[PDB]
């Protein structure tokens, strides 16, 4: 169980995020969701998750493009909660076009939310988490975080860029009972396992890495797409 | 819950292969041990194993450089569970010194337990797997699949050979229902920034995981849990 | 030899770039420098060069953190040479903090340099060098681009990111005879080798992967660490 | 110019190896060729080769599969030129097959020429190069040794294995002048986004390169040569 401990998850209004959300509800942490949605589709996910979880669940609306506004987010939960015990890193954009038609917009957009964002998310979780002795950092990267795709530069980019982020914290806080890892999912509804990865499935690996007995898994990345980076 | 479900286990009358047959026997799975030991031990942790499961718990004394007895264990396998459902590799030897001074005797003998002999295992795995449509394969390797250190020649080598063989079997069997996945596990218990020991325990969850339905859609690919070690 | 060939490097006033650029320029091609240097430095520097190659040497000072400027050095380059035929993205900035006290100002600088910058400086290369059939990209990243140490978080992050970058455009690009490559270079003046790397060495790897027996290496990083990563 | 720098290469009667044999000898270096082939070939490529070089060239017939003629090439190696300043090892067979019908006998040879030679190879190469200061070990390996594919097991982890061999030795001897690298080509012309063929004069360039002495700071890694093969 995850009584008492708190979870942060960006981009959980929907998918994976939500899937996560869910789990980590069902197993009684509190949970603060985050994320684009209508009026109508934020009350109705809070809500839905807050009927799983014997703990607190709330929404926080923090744009990841803006730096300020994550920082809101990151001390209302220093001050709520005496900070996040889980910080799973799931907020995501993308667009396609061939580099030399790419719209530096869109290139600084991608890697704010991609990149930037996990870093003044990360940059606020842990002091309470080195304070408290433990924690359990998770980002939710792709396949393109390790191999790539054309089309894709900036989102690429991203999630290279999560990789090393990942590696470089993880080192920071070793001797900290804090972990810091990086998912990496193939389609989720080039895979030999000609199936989707299933919501459900990505989420139980977050389960995992937030247990006591995944303290010794540290700056590492688990592949998930059905043999994709196999080849 | 693995009930009914069946284990091969190489190299797990101790360490972290014996974690790992108590992991699946808790959860009601059929041993089939191996490994090396005394007759007085291996009937001791035979029975230590056994009084966990509510299925089947035996052993099997195949010899990791005779392919032939391999090769039998596999067939008693096939022939008395319908074949294994789970197959983790654990077995390993090691040599240390450097390569100029490395026994041939010795760069053999690493290479047969450590590479080959999971060739010789999967071969005899897959064909029942397929027919049953699902399946486990789960190679403990290490740290040194990843990156190197001097005097660790055969050791190393055998342990990358173990990542290529994962990656292409993975993909052999990929639509059949079958994952193929390694654990790279750093300095355990029996250039690590977490300045603690990997416990038995611990690796054992990670193998029980893989082993679950959800780990489906992970297959091909490695599991470091070495407290940092290769993000360095 | 380079000749007719055009070269753009940028931080190229001192070090490593500097050490490129004159490599490429020994070889006969033209040459754009940039970054960072006292007039009196960037006159020695410039003149310096010039003196090693028989075609064309100039300086732009485009700031790498602003993608405005660049594009004055990719349009500039257009117009006088007719599109860059190599372009080696040198410039890199540092700082190092633990994580939870990494000023927000320092990340966005370290972003734009060592990761943005080869966005902007490649976008604007490609058109050029697709119409004329051939091209040669190299960014110098770092061992840091393949494997972390503490405290350098943004650095590593965008040295990861250049991987990605260069993964993707290589496969972009890969049937316009442009190559898309990176360069890891240690320790240059945990290295098993016990001695420094040389500008002048990694230069003579940057000349390589320039050659024309180097088509058929693309979207690939090199390291040059003296064994740093191979642990 | 590699002019009195003596290079052993296995398998280089054709292909990659002979490639760089070419390529070598053009610059001043005694060769030692080895492969398979009918005698009439032997001789043919053997003065080839030795037409382009002012030093001596010959072959050996050590067998890749015979740990002890290997010695034997290796000994008179150091007999005859004091050792290998330069060993490159290209030497490698196949055999595509989905693993459950993979003969055991064809696991045993691919292995053996595909990364166990290179350990007896290495073996011997190490202490010369030692005792002078300066040595290049270039080990040809392949985009296998980074990515896998199925019915390749054996080639996949010899590849693989190789890899790790070379991380291995490289810090072994990183302080004695040496370096220790692998090629890892693609498809070449003896998955691609490139669409064009690897040619042997190119690979045989890399090869150049990683033996001068600028390439001195470049050791235990790979270099892909695969025109994007492994960037997907």
């Amino acid at each position: 169980s995850m009584m008492t401990k708190t979870a942060v998850i960006t981009g959980s209004t929907s998918g994976i995020g939500l899937a996560i959300a869910r789990t980590l509800a069902k197993a009684g942490a509190n949970i603060v969701l985050n994320g684009f949605g209508a009026p109508d589709e934020i009350r109705t996910v809070t809500d839905e998750v807050a009927g799983l979880s014997s703990g607190t669940v709330l929404h926080h609306p923090a744009d990841m493009t803006k730096p300020s506004e994550i920082a809101d987010m990151m001390a209302m939960v220093a001050d709520r909660f005496g900070g996040a015990d889980i910080l799973v890193n799931n907020a995501g954009v993308q667009f396609v076009e061939k580099i030399e038609d790419f719209p530096v917009e869109q290139w600084d957009r991608i890697i704010a939310v991609n990149l930037s964002s996990s870093f003044h998310t990360i940059r606020g979780a842990i002091p309470p988490m080195k304070k408290k002795g433990w924690g359990r950092i998770i980002n939710i990267a792709s396949a393109h975080g390790l191999v790539a795709s054309p089309f894709k530069s900036a989102y690429v980019a991203a999630k290279h860029g999560i990789m090393g982020l990942t590696k470089t914290v993880a080192l920071e806080v070793a001797e900290s009972g804090v972990t810091v890892n990086s998912i990496c999912p193939g389609y989720v509804l080039g895979q030999p396992t000609k199936k989707f990865i299933t919501v459900e499935q990505v989420a139980s690996l977050a389960l995992y890495l937030a247990g006591d007995d995944a303290a010794q898994i540290t700056g590492t990345h688990v592949s998930m797409d059905g043999g994709w980076t196999a080849q």
